[PDB]
């Protein structure tokens, strides 16, 4: 029984989207004696997080409306580290991908220590498939699940079929295969996302 | 397989320590058409959270040094909702509490939906016993594990023997007995605590 921690470290200087200074977290501390107490400011879309429909809608469901039963369940890691530029319907047709599947995608982003602007992303063609195939949720090892797609069709195509999106996974030391996924978000209410601790278990039970 | 969410909701207006209005979380939201994006600010000791040795020491370990192997593991939920004022050595001698047990304390705090200044707490006599018995960790259904104790002897007795302190649990709907605990902290580096999503499973094997 090994736990693989596939969560991104949160710290000032961490890889953030487009390396934008304002997307960086701040931690303030105070030590009155031996008592050390901190406060953290962070974008909900920081490192390992779970997107909610409200991101890409407006009467969109929040983080809260997505049940823990959908996040603390079995999952399948798909190795797409052979993929260049973007994941296409081709790369996900040939994989074991059924209805109510939670698929985590290990791509060459798992191996970038700093932000890469040309990160492998889930194209609309790939997402529209995944939606009509009837997957439960998709995780990507990238802070955003899509780029170079204005009107955000990838995102919109998942959250339309209430498919939970997990961004910011660190899947370097993970082998393609089925695992017990623990995707535990901060119990934030009414928001477009929540930062998450995502663990894999080799439970094989 | 039933998950029990024993994590407090995080929202402006939530119960915080002594109702200090500065300990309240903040959130800023932005809406370019249908993209919605948020930023949270919160005390790392807000609601359900894991304490680190740093709080109550300085050479003491930060919230990245408590491994997930001792936070995502079998737990014992002990009923002490018959206890008044404070938990004592007598109150934790009678219970099936063993070395390397992770013990979550259900008390009258779970049935308090607002902060109460007279909260049940773990007293030094009890925290010392649990320290020399060799428990792996103790969870409390109060935002703080002690009060009316200057020098913080309960904290220190436990963070001294690398015993983990988990605070802010919501154990009203939780029957005394064994569970699988997922105490999944936000992966913030070099801090005195980190907010946690704590889940309880009934897998029993
Ligand atoms: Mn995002
Ligand atoms: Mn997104
Ligand atoms: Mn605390
Ligand atoms: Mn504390």
């Amino acid at each position: 029984m090994k736990i693989i921690d596939i969560t991104a470290p949160i710290y000032e200087g961490m890889p953030v989207y487009k390396n934008k200074p304002e997307k960086q977290p701040s931690i303030t501390t105070q030590t009155n004696g031996h008592v050390t107490e901190s406060r953290i400011c962070m974008d909900v879309h920081t490192g390992t997080h779970v997107d909610a429909p409200l991101h890409m809608m407006n009467d969109g469901k929040t983080i809260e409306t997505i049940s823990i039963e959908k996040l603390v369940r079995p999952c399948k890691v798909i190795d797409l580290t052979h993929v260049h530029e973007k994941i296409t319907k081709s790369d996900v047709e040939n994989a074991d991908i059924q209805k109510d599947d939670f698929i985590l995608l290990k791509t060459k982003n798992s191996f970038d220590k700093e932000f890469n602007f040309d990160f492998i992303y889930l194209a609309e063609d790939a997402a529209r498939y995944l939606a009509e195939i009837g997957i439960a949720g998709v995780g990507i090892d990238s802070l955003g699940i899509e780029r170079a797609q204005p009107e955000h069709p990838t995102h919109r195509a998942l959250m339309d079929k209430d498919i939970v999106v997990i961004e910011g996974l660190q899947l370097a030391d993970v082998e393609e295969g089925s695992y017990f996924m623990i995707a535990a978000p901060l119990n934030i209410q009414g928001t477009d996302a929540s930062p998450a601790r995502v663990l894999l278990l080799d439970n094989w039970k």
